[PDB]
């Protein structure tokens, strides 16, 4: 049930990490993409392609037309109705944004003949190989104690963190410490809530994949 809250936080932070490059931000993902304008902008920033010109009209049919420019573009890149987005359907909006994250942050990742989600997982497993207290098997329970994230940072930037000093006792601090370092030194905004991750039996993998993908791109 806490999945919506986790996706809202993380997907909003991810969107904002890109929209800032176009001079704007969103705040409330359940309403701020209704008119399609910032959704089109997001797609342009992350794809590097131009979309058709937006319609700044205020009525429903103007919004449908903008949202279609976005959905039709997405459909051209990936192997839902505009009304769902224009009507502020929360589940469908989060689903649409996951589609975008998966396509533009994750799909093109390729490591050892392994692509997309599976490729990002293999990369994480390769980079955390040296750490005996880490066992990445998935994008949920494997990341709960914060050591995985800390290890990703240490593997590339041992100047930024003393990994030996860490252990499983303080998962909340482990997660926050990684996020603080990433924000301060890797230009990666904080996209998770440490409390939610630790206190949920199975954290939301879409949220975790989103954040972890930012580390992949920072270090590539």
């Amino acid at each position: 049930p806490a999945w919506e809250k986790q996706q809202r936080k993380t997907f909003t932070a991810w969107c904002n990490s890109h929209l800032r490059k176009a001079g704007t931000q969103i705040e409330n993902i359940e309403e701020d993409f209704r008119n399609g304008l910032k959704l089109m902008l997001l797609l342009e920033v992350i794809s590097g392609e131009r979309l058709p010109k937006p319609d700044r009209g205020k009525m429903r049919f103007h919004k449908i037309a903008n949202v279609n420019k976005a959905l039709d573009y997405i459909a051209s890149k990936v192997v839902i109705g505009a009304e769902e987005i224009v009507d502020g359907n929360v589940k469908m909006t989060l689903g649409m944004i996951w589609t975008i994250i998966l396509r533009f942050a994750i799909q093109d990742i390729s490591v050892e003949e392994t692509s997309a989600k599976e490729g990002l997982l293999l990369w994480c497993q390769r980079k955390t190989a040296p750490y005996r207290n880490v066992n990445i098997q998935n994008f949920h329970t494997s990341w709960k104690d914060g050591l995985g994230l800390c290890a990703l940072i240490h593997r590339h930037r041992p100047d930024l963190i003393d990994y030996s000093k860490l252990n499983k006792d303080d998962p909340i601090g482990n997660i926050n410490l990684a996020m603080e370092i990433a924000e301060k030194h890797l230009d990666i905004p904080k996209m998770l809530d440490a409390e939610d991750i630790v206190n949920t039996p199975k954290p939301d993998e879409r949220a975790i994949m989103t954040y972890v993908s930012c580390f992949y791109h920072a270090f590539a």
